[PDB]
């Protein structure tokens, strides 16, 4: 079942083995993914979490992001550990009460504290359309139709070296699958559709991590949906999808009833498919249970190529079609070196006082903001462009902004910008040597929004600024509840901080 729009949401830890290997897991709900969360576009969404947590070696403290939703007027709201909150301790509980105006798509939630969702605090977060455009060109979409893709580590997170190239130990696909090593012929999860019916499967990743390859044998996939964002129906054989991105696709069940290959192959890790590793079971009603024997191509003969996207609405491209072109155009000088990623010269290092409750506090200009060199101010009602020039070890980069999506106007390994209708979005692989992807949005929500890269062990490497968005505005924009004004004064007590 789906939980929400209210709802209560109990983190605890448990053991778990969703590759046969049993480790002790940060759990949503008792289960890896977490439940689902789900209501309609426009709900007021009350996600009370409750913090039933007691190993130490996954963190005791919590805080949980909705990833994608805006959170206009309640930044306090978002999540991200010492940008907009302290972390919720252990025993107490928080209620995450904000609305969804204007969305519909597919999102998920996931701790967002240090690398705590890696050890299994993840799952989807779906805000349905009553008169979705796209309604017409499917017959089911629910809780059925989800499809998570996860690394999944046999190490527990805080035990991974920061700054290191981390590999996974199994990709899961709807939370099960196969070891790479020392694989076992552990069960594998099974999407059941019925011949002749159409569906829209929400595709999303819930990476730490890797980027995947994700492919269904015999069949093809109409995007309709990226990042909450809906498109264009365009078809492709393959998705290359990135830590945290979405994709809503049309699945036409047109093939012969029988058992098809779900294929998600992640750039680091198991490569291919021996002993069932990356793979799930795509089976038709009818069909003999037995695992699938149909193949791969050789290559993928129409591939999704981000360029290819379009909005569904009119949704154009703020500023002058140039670079530079914008009100406040930056460019930002994203950097790798001994085991520390820097945004412009500074590696990104949590501070003490989350960066709301020092503009709440009075501080207003970002040069007076704590990390010192870690926070940027944005003016008001303003076109802001963003260069992502790629090279920093550790690509392709995933790189994310709360707060808003945005128009990607150059996209990974294509020189050519686009200012009249590229796809919007959260999340963009900013490619590789030499490429320069760039995003524009408009500052219409105060408050300070986390930028980063979504793989979760360079976020915590320090690979992110922050963006205070309008800071003299933040404290009329966001007013906050007491329940929040006491998060940092238990958490400094619990952790004996003075602040
Ligand atoms: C990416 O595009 C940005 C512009 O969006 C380029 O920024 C210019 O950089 C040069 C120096 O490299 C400066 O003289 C300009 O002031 C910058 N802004 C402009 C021209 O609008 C950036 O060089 C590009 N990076 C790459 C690697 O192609
Ligand atoms: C590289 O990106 C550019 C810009 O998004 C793509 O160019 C568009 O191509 C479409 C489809 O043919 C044309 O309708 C547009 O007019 C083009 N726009 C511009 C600004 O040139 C291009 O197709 C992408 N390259 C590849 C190989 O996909
Ligand atoms: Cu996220
Ligand atoms: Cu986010
Ligand atoms: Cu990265
Ligand atoms: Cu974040
Ligand atoms: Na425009």
């Amino acid at each position: 079942a789906q939980i929400g729009p209210v709802t209560d949401l109990h983190i605890t830890n448990a053991n778990i083995s969703p590759d046969g290997f049993s480790r002790p897991a940060v759990l949503a709900g008792g289960t890896f993914p977490g439940p689902t969360i789900a209501g309609n576009t426009g709900d007021n969404f009350q996600i009370t979490v409750f913090n039933d947590l007691t190993d130490p070696s996954m963190l005791t403290d919590t805080s949980i992001h909705w990833h994608g939703l805006f959170q206009k007027g309640t930044n306090w709201a978002d999540g991200p550990a010492f940008v907009t909150q302290c972390p919720i301790i252990t025993g107490q509980s928080f209620d995450y009460n904000f609305n969804v105006p204007g969305q519909a798509g597919t999102f998920w939630y996931h701790s967002h504290l240090s690398t705590q969702y890696c050890d299994g605090l993840r799952g989807p977060f779906v805000v349905y359309d009553p008169n979705d455009p796209n309604a017409s060109l499917y017959d089911v979409d629910d809780d059925t139709t989800i499809i998570t893709l996860a690394d999944w580590y046999h190490t527990l997170a805080q035990q991974e070296p920061i700054g290191a190239a981390i590999t996974a130990d199994a990709t899961l696909i709807n939370g099960l699958g196969r070891s790479f090593t020392n694989t076992t012929a552990s069960p594998l999860s099974v999407i059941t559709v019925q011949s002749g019916k159409r569906y829209r499967m929400r595709l999303v990743s819930i990476s730490c991590d890797p980027n995947y390859l994700f492919s269904i044998d015999g069949h093809d996939m109409t995007i309709i949906e990226v990042d909450g964002v809906n498109s264009q129906q365009l078809t492709v054989d393959q998705i290359q999808i990135f830590a945290a991105q979405r994709y809503s696709f049309v699945l036409n069940a047109n093939q012969p009833v029988g058992n098809y290959w779900i294929r998600a192959q992640p750039n680091s890790g198991g490569q291919g498919f021996d002993g069932g590793i990356n793979s799930a079971i795509l089976r038709y009603e009818g069909a003999t249970v037995e695992d699938p024997t149909t193949t791969a191509p050789t290559t993928f003969s129409n591939p999704l190529v981000e360029t290819d996207l379009h909005p569904l609405a009119d949704l154009g491209v703020p500023g002058q079609p140039f670079r530079g072109g914008a009100d406040d155009p930056l460019v930002l000088n994203l950097a790798f070196a001994n085991g520390r990623f820097s945004i412009d010269g500074v590696s990104f290092v949590p501070p003490t006082v989350p960066v709301l409750l020092q503009i709440l506090s009075g501080a207003q200009n970002a040069q007076d903001l704590l990390p010192a060199g870690s926070v940027i101010s944005l003016p008001s009602n303003s076109v802001i462009e963003v260069a992502l020039p790629a090279g920093a070890a550790g690509g392709p980069h995933p790189f994310h902004l709360h707060g808003h999506n945005f128009a990607v106007v150059q996209s990974a390994n294509n020189a050519t910008p686009n200012y009249v209708n590229p796809i919007w979005r959260d999340t963009v692989s900013i490619g590789g040597t030499g490429d320069n992807v760039t995003i524009r949005f408009t500052t219409n929500n105060p408050g300070p929004w986390f930028l980063h890269c979504h793989i979760d062990w360079h976020l915590e490497a320090g690979f992110a600024i922050v963006f205070a968005e309008d800071i003299p505005d933040t404290a009329s924009a966001n007013p906050v509840p007491q329940a929040w004004s006491d998060l940092c004064p238990a958490y400094d007590q619990a952790h004996n901080i003075s602040t």
